[PDB]
């Protein structure tokens, strides 16, 4: 493929990405528990574990609901003293240490129930996804290092990845899982998680291709030619990428979708430009500039083209019929009818909870009393 | 493009679309902070506060892990009395003050524990993805509005949005986002965001075409045109939205996909009908009817139509090759040997908890015994 | 169809789907209030309802501030003794009553924070979505189970569904959902779910082909078909997918893409194999090997066939140019410069808390002066 004699017939080369082959993902079960056990003094706590319990159950029904419907689908003066010290001890002794040591078993079972919420909350976060959508679910982060020990070496080497394949695999969100059983009154769910395994087609490159308007005796012309072809070593064959999934680095496909390219098109793309069926447009749209990266390419030959901000025109020096646009000029450029801005940068912010000051607890004085007794004695 | 003539031909005018280009996204940083700052009194509210700090640290370090995995990946008598009177001083002295006391910091706590949990759950709704998955993350509406400081009138003005804009940017998911750095004992994340840019090409609509059969001198026909056509002015041109994304009002694609329409194309559209590639069919299945926004198309003229629970036959009066069927009279068509039912309404529920009644507190009572103290003075 | 001669052209069979045609929603709108009523001794619990509430406000504020925004694309000495004796029952009846009295209270407003902030998270579990993108969510499993009051009969029933359409439409996400209004002050949503109807066309069955490459007289041949083709009783035609949603199961398309099929086309599919347009590969790459559902197969009779960790190669007997590989042997396959791997089982593993073991309360003891006051009487 030889880009400089294409550039002259309106051809503007695109993206690079590598090529790849899905295959059968490995499988991984595991068990995730939403009541923790909590044990001791469970006439104290008691109240706190049931109210989470009904969370629970209420979370989890439908999920039991749902795969039972789906069953056949689903894969897998001294005596009046005393008198009075004794009627003092009785209201203490009757109101006021009873009260206090409820008190005291409130406290715990409030303990618990926010350590019980806590904990869900951290399965909302990670298994989130799981319990909201029983099939097809994607995988967090949170659950996929749980799966693997927090250990994301043993990871790459029991799947074989490289550290770019971690990236695009969590980026198309190819890790994926289903629920295959649930227990509601334990609390468990079974779900299964399956992993890919992705195989790369050696010093195989689709490059994509991105014809655009151009004049040459007289007229306007467009070339064509297939938008994505496929590079070897030195062979070229024909794909469809329509069918499979676009990552920023590679192209993943389920099967390989080459075939044999024609003679033509493989002497044209090698530089030959001896056909390479250009059409004439008579009374048709066609474009007039090429999107890269953020670079704007523009047929600035045949149209007019604008400098915004600057209110400068855009003009060519010949030798070409296809420019690159400098984005150091402005944001915003016009060719033709259509402007084009550019992906400036906006300036940092944050998101924070306002800073909170707390106040001092009310603390009882110690009843001392001990300057009269002394008198008295 | 003349519909009357190409009704006859067994063509049905589908939907239209406006036609817009995606160019490179506008980035904006946000740092979240998941610990937010409490003081005073740190002896009473601590406990509280570190198991808040666990649950932090559970989310965050999975994705600290990822992001080291994928490092170069990621874009960036008297006296007897008085005996009694301080034993009972003593117990009081030394167990209920004291209990009481701790009870008052233990309430403290508690109160900062469910404070936090809140916070977290703030967090979790709206930054609740970009924990879930450090690549290529769908940003919420509330984290939207956190960056933009609750003022919708601004970020419309600096991206250039229309409001047409943001309800279909919204639809599609178009506002992405990755983690690209942590601090794990912080609890800080750094998210950066990226803002679409959308340009419109100014009269360009996108009209589908939708084909089915229809009978002429004899047999049975099939008029063959592209699904998608491009209509700007008076200009037409063959587009291919396998790649773009189509939301309910327009089509996005990245780059423009149109291409030169061939001269006999543009003469049937136009309304010429001197060719227009009609094929016989033979051996093969082919439509019989059309959908669009719940309007019913079909060739009643070719096979057998019915209008289900009002047992009565569906005919046409000639002068035309394809009927509209009236959806206000029954709610299940049957067009050959299929069953096409209808978006009819279902009533209106709702979701809610039961409603609570409290209790009062217990409450103690005063010790009066002013009335047996003015019997010994 | 006739596999058996066409699997000596190259061409083997794939997988096999239904076909169904989408059309118009049926629409049920649902009311979900974030804010429960919870009403007695209000001033005792007071603190911490008005906290609850500001959580709901931070939440929904954001959504209705969007739909402002897009309001026009929304769609809808005894003396001495009396004196002490006094002045303990002082310090009693003014410092610690009270306090332990505030302190019912305090324990009271926690518990109800505690369920507040519970009763949050099961809505977040089942509207998340809906409050995090205002339009277009993907509907939950806990908010379809509420629309039918937990009865997945009725929900079948009404629908039309089987459990076969229940399982593919989760798997899809068919169900779709937008916010149409809320109620900040209130704290309401209305949440308008659309529940997709599809129609089953009878026999019609879509068959993938996998073409690789052959040889025969000499040199290496391809066979060119069409990917998929449709096949009713007795007919075929072409389809095309790059449109339609694509489960395990079906295809689901709106619309019908059935298009007449070639009388070549027709013959070839069927048997005669007198045409099969074959293409020569000079200087092209082709595929070597298909994948299905983990069956491997490859032209080993072509190229070099390698099972690993076993050591030995591939061959064929003959007979055929296609041969299915054996996964009984080994779980890596090279097949020319390609390394094909299998989804092998990984260990059951699980998600779980600590266990906890609470301690006890802090019991105070009555206060027992019996055996002293029976010595002074
Ligand atoms: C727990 O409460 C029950 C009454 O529901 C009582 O019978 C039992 O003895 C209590 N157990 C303890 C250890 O307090
Ligand atoms: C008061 O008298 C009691 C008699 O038992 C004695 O124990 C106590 O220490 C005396 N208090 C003072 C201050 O002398
Ligand atoms: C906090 O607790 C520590 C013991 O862990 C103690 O040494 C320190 O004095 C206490 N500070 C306050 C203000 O109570
Ligand atoms: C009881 O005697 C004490 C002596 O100090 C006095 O202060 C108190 O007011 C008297 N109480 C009554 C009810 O007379
Ligand atoms: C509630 O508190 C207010 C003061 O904010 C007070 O006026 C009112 O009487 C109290 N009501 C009850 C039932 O305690
Ligand atoms: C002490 O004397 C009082 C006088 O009212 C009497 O009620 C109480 O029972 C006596 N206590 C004992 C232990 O005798």
């Amino acid at each position: 493929l030889h880009y400089d004699s294409l550039s002259k017939v309106g051809i503007i080369k695109g993206l690079t990405y590598n090529y790849k082959i899905k295959g059968s993902p490995s499988t991984k079960l595991m068990v995730v528990k939403l009541i923790p056990n909590i044990d001791g003094v469970r006439n104290c706590t008691q109240k706190q574990f049931d109210e989470y319990k009904n969370l629970v159950k209420n979370v989890l029904e439908p999920v039991k609901l749902a795969l039972n419907a789906m069953l056949d689908n689903v894969k897998s003066a001294n005596k009046q003293t005393l008198a009075v010290i004794d009627t003092i001890r009785g209201e203490i002794n009757n109101n006021i240490i009873p009260v206090i040591n409820q008190l005291s078993c409130d406290t715990i079972g409030l303990s618990v129930g926010i350590k019980l919420t806590q904990y869900y909350s951290e399965i909302l976060t990670a298994f989130g996804p799981a319990l909201q959508n029983p099939v097809n679910t994607r995988i967090t982060i949170q659950a996929i290092s749980s799966v693997f020990n927090r250990n994301f070496d043993e990871l790459l080497k029991i799947m074989g990845y490289t550290s770019g394949d971690l990236y695009e695999i969590l980026h198309s969100g190819l890790i994926r899982g289903n629920i295959i059983d649930v227990d509601v009154e334990a609390g468990y769910i079974a779900l299964e998680i399956e992993f890919p395994n992705l195989t790369l087609v050696p010093n195989a490159v689709v490059q994509e291709l991105m014809p655009i308007s151009y004049n040459v005796d007289g007229d306007e012309w467009v070339t064509l030619v297939p938008r994505f072809v496929l590079t070897r070593t030195t062979l070229l064959s024909n794909i469809d990428t329509s069918r499979c999934t676009v990552t920023e680095s590679s192209v993943i496909c389920d099967n390989d979708y080459a075939l044999p390219m024609s003679y033509e098109l493989i002497g044209c793309l090698q530089g030959d430009t001896s056909k390479c069926a250009r059409e004439k447009v008579v009374s048709s749209y066609v474009p007039r500039f090429a999107l890269s990266d953020g670079l704007v390419y523009a047929n600035c030959l045949n149209t007019i083209c604008r400098c915004m901000d600057t209110d400068t025109p855009i003009s060519q020096s010949l030798g070409t019929t296809v420019s690159l646009l400098d984005n150091k000029k402005c944001l915003v450029y016009q060719v033709g009818d259509i402007l084009i801005s550019v992906g400036s940068y906006l300036g940092e912010g944050e998101y924070s909870a306002d800073n909170v000051e707390l106040g001092p607890p009310v603390v009882i004085d110690k009843i001392d009393i001990g300057n009269q007794l002394a008198g008295i004695n």
